[PDB]
């Protein structure tokens, strides 16, 4: 239960891409995105830095909360 704020995730198509990115890295992850708040909640066995690095490479640099 890690949370990120993703300033570039401003609508639905962005969020979809964020979610697909995470699910490709860990098919067992659960991911929630809220375009109103730009917040992304992730449950995963991977580290926050591994999730962040993947999101960065995809053009959605996060900030962990
Ligand atoms: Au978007
Ligand atoms: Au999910």
């Amino acid at each position: 239960g890690m949370q990120f704020h993703i300033d570039d995730m401003t609508c639905g198509g962005c969020a979809s891409t964020v979610k697909k990115t995470i699910l490709t890295l860990d098919a067992n992850a659960t991911v929630r995105t809220d375009p109103a708040t730009r917040l992304v909640d992730v449950e995963t066995s991977l580290s926050a830095e591994q999730i962040a690095a993947a999101l960065q490479k995809a053009g959605f640099p996060p900030r962990e909360r």
